[PDB]
């Protein structure tokens, strides 16, 4: 059975207007802004941007990579596919 999301979990994250995007649940560093209740700090591969999202927008990587892990024209997306497959837990 699945558990709640935790730092380091890999996902495709969905935001309005954009395709499901390779991402990870980030850590929250000491002194860093904490997310709203029931939301998570999402780090987007490729663009290296962060948003606060709830689980309704988070699709687990291993289950959904066949559908969502394919080249896309958007800027930064295929760089992001490389990051999530080859070094998803590194500092960018």
């Amino acid at each position: 059975m699945p558990h709640a999301f935790k730092p380091g979990d890999l996902v495709f994250a969905k935001m309005k207007g954009y395709p499901h995007w390779p991402a990870r649940i980030d850590d929250i560093a000491d002194g860093a802004v904490k997310p709203p209740p029931n939301k998570y700090p999402i780090f987007f591969f490729g663009t290296h941007e962060t948003a606060f999202l709830g689980p309704k927008d988070l699709f687990p990587y291993d289950k959904c990579k066949d559908k969502y892990g394919k080249p896309n024209k958007r800027k930064g997306f295929n760089e992001g596919l490389w990051e999530i497959q080859n070094n998803p837990h590194a500092s960018y």
